[PDB]
């Protein structure tokens, strides 16, 4: 006979049913995991698209708490360089600090400080930190005879936290500290108002350096080996394994060789539908999984092809096959409203992908452009959208208002406890 | 493991059944009840919405025999006027007016559970108003538990209703805190801003039939709020088990409703842009007529047969 | 008998022909005049309009070369403060520094430090600068430990950014308060904020090198009020702007503000027609703004039937104004670059735009996102910088400047030729 499998339900056929609630929309908690190793302030991801996840991007996705997955229609230096890009952002410290050394001449001391501003310059000797020459140092021959010296200095270790930092600052009532490591080799520059405005970004996604995480997309063919291990030494977090059909020898393979060839990097795979693609990418040691194939009701994959899965039923069907496996999923595609993305999350996804919605964002790929008196981003015109945050506030203020609506408190509640009603057309 | 509890049922899922039949439209009686101690002599409640319920609307709405809930987008004192403007209002003849002991139009009045709720029923309580409807998104929480549960430890002699529920649940919570009736609506318009929003939702025939089986027996009404844009689907309202219905934006518009008869581009609106509908009483009676319709085919000859007894048949798409 | 005066011509019925060039469109120059008395380098206004010209997008305009009249709905103070903010402006200067007192409490000054830090603290008594708390001085009341007046590094508010960098370097600082002649404190100036300044070749100045604005008045009871109000606080021009210019209103606050301050330009406006131009003139006017029913559906058609097509307005105005040396300003009707090319042509010296500029960044209004767009709500749709669509305008009338063999605006204004053309 027909072999049908089940009946499978995308967004539009279910509708979440209030509980009883105690805490308000405000006061849930929204914090989630990526993979096994990485944890997210909010439930959101930015696609592998060429007209969304580029540095700059996945730069204030991690600012908002979230995360950025660099697109790979690049070549593997350029994606490398993305990659490098997120990772140096300096949420607070001035990494690379201009400096000067004991045998620099006071004249080329006071011209570079008519380039640079009379900032006060760090004195190194080959990387090694040994004073700063204030202004002071100059209105009351070398760097030397009138450097503030080693003894005099107040230093905060590398690694030490943005707000351990600022006590520092506080207690030694200074506005300017050089980081340096265990040797006292400097390794930065931090001021009171920079840990101040940091806070700006209260769930920056971090790495635990305090450098911003960033994922980047590869495939399985031939270069996938060389740029996976560009991305790695670029400093990814993680590596996604990003194909139309996850389950599969050549998916399955690639994940496997990450895990092996780079223990200390995070690996994502897909995309799957399907119990069995979940535990076939779990036995091969992903990280985490991602799930949606054809889930837009007119996708490419349905028409051409014939192929998908109605994204509810493969969420929970991924869900159910992952429970207890410590594997997190992310749900990608098929999200219109931010009602959908709550409802992915009851359906067990740990986090969501967006894709479309940001294209045309402020920091997005592309330039802005009015044509007929309307803003688009070119590069084949998408309507400008403005700041990402915008876009990130509605979208976790939905997921909040549903959380308040089944009085879930957290983000595991609203997980596996949460009900849905299943509508007709009507 | 999809966490589906059932398929639930909105107004076009379901047609009434045409039963047998010994009275006429026109002499069935349509007497409910709004609250375990308010009658009604027709199924209808304004809903305390700004472009709807005020004094003017109100009073009409009671000498229909039905209520009107003020909204509470204002202060305190002017929401407490509004209330006294209706409980004073002295005339026509409206034999079937809301009315109560004393003799004065019933009407009602919303809160919420913001800081000064407390300070906002008593005045609307010291106005005479009728009922007081703890009136939020999701009635099923702490805090409208926690008010009705206030408001009927201190006010014992106002009626209370509490809302909006859409599951059994809910409704033994709010019973149980005292509610002397709830309001039944979440999300039950098809593209509206809870579903869009946060994915929330109960069809609306399924939620007011889960709500009337969790309080058979109890003496709590329910009201059916929202969904309901003809007389049809308030026919289906009540067969699924509501007391009566709350209208909102349908009655905006209305010349009693708050606003301003304003021309533009060749048609009438009310400013404050709704299209301008005449007066109330040609809605509720085209609304009451379609009620009286259904009640004769389905040979119901009163609101407790038109709750109980007739039957649904379930529909397609096509 | 119909009295008709004359077939009209709007921006539809005409186009430019084309003449002998030898001037690049990049090449050609487009300074013209706002008024007897002011010179623009591009011929560009915006409207006094509250959805397009508050101080923000006034000082754009004024970057760009040409200038904004700030609209009246809003208190006479209010008004005469949108004027201060474009007079005053400078990007360079980061505005109202955090201060303390001398009597402000120690324990005090090291609360707001765990929000501002010890960069440090400016201290004024009696609304003057006196002296600053700096982290050393930290390590009773800031009387006892701040640093004295005497020792303050301060430069005076409208000093050139590279003097302001020379004293830094001099002192070895990198930032420093900034006062005003009385010595109240002003701002804070820093080394990299003077990095970071953009430099504006062809701003709108006056003789003191501030920014140019014009603000708008009517002719209602409070006007004397409002003139004194805007002209005390440095506006370059008063444009007495209503519906109707040619009136016994409008007259007569022209001739009133010339007279009553005869050191600040005026405009008045609107007028469609050469016997109201010369009205205008003899009354006093620096310039007149010309435009009513300059649209093909606006409400001064359809409510009032009254409305003379752009293109004829302008010329009319323009022949009633040559040799009298009163720059006229056209205002309305525009939709696209070649129309305002067309304006030239026809005999402006400038054009006034309105709705095209609202919704862009500096004109008013918040940005919203709304199912997937971006507009401006107070809606109107998002159109990013000002300066795209100032170059747009002006890269449009550059071009019809090269197809004509125009090398400036005053040949612009006077040489070329129209065809007139059908509807088809």
């Amino acid at each position: 006979m027909l072999r049908i499998s089940q009946e499978a339900l995308t967004f539009d056929d279910v509708l979440l049913i209030p509980g009883y609630s105690e805490v308000l929309p405000k006061d849930v908690s929204l914090k989630t995991r990526l993979t096994r190793g990485i944890e997210l302030n909010i439930p959101l991801v930015s696609a592998a698209m060429d007209t969304v996840t580029e540095a700059r991007l996945a730069i204030a996705m991690a600012q908002e708490g979230g995360i950025g997955i660099i697109h790979k229609n690049m070549g593997i230096e350029q994606q490398a360089a993305e990659v490098r890009k997120v990772k140096k952002h300096e949420t607070a410290i001035v990494r690379d600090p201009v400096t000067v050394t004991p045998s620099t001449k006071i004249i080329e001391l006071l011209q570079m400080a008519r380039e640079y501003g009379f900032s006060g310059f760090p004195v190194v000797e080959q990387g090694e930190l040994v004073g700063i020459v204030t202004g002071r140092d100059l209105r009351v021959d070398t760097v030397a005879a009138i450097m503030t010296p080693k003894d005099k200095l107040v230093t905060a270790r590398e690694g030490t936290p943005l707000e351990e930092m600022k006590a520092k600052l506080y207690e030694n009532r200074i506005e300017k500290m050089l980081v340096v490591d265990e040797n006292f080799y400097l390794r930065g520059l931090v001021t009171f108002r920079d840990i101040e405005k940091a806070k700006t970004y209260p769930l920056a996604s971090k790495d635990e350096q305090g450098r911003l995480r960033v994922g980047a997309a590869v495939g399985t063919g031939a270069d996938t080996g060389e740029r996976v291990a560009a991305l790695v030494a670029a400093g990814v977090d993680v590596v996604v394994v990003d194909t139309a059909h996850g389950h599969s020898k050549g998916v399955i393979e690639r994940v496997r060789w990450v895990k092996q060839t780079f223990p200390d990097v995070q690996v994502i795979g897909g995309n799957i539908a399907t119990a069995e693609a979940a535990k076939a990418l779990a036995e091969a040691g992903a990280d985490a999984v991602k799930v949606g194939i054809g889930p837009g009701s007119i996708c490419t994959t349905r028409i051409v092809a014939g192929v998908g899965v109605p994204q509810i039923s493969a969420i929970a069907n991924v869900a159910a096959a992952l429970e207890g496996t410590g594997v997190p999923l992310i749900a990608d595609g098929g999200i219109r409203f931010s009602g959908d993305l709550a409802k992915a999350m009851v359906a067990g996804a740990y986090c969501v992908m967006m894709g479309s919605m940001f294209a045309g964002t402020e920091e997005a790929p592309g330039e802005i452009e009015l044509f007929q008196g309307r803003s688009y981003k070119s590069y084949g015109r998408v309507p400008y959208k403005g700041a990402l945050s915008a876009i990130v506030h509605q979208l976790m203020g939905g997921l909040r208002a549903a959380m308040g609506y089944t009085g879930s408190a957290d983000i595991q509640q609203m997980r596996t406890q949460p009900q849905f009603v299943r509508i007709t057309g009507a």
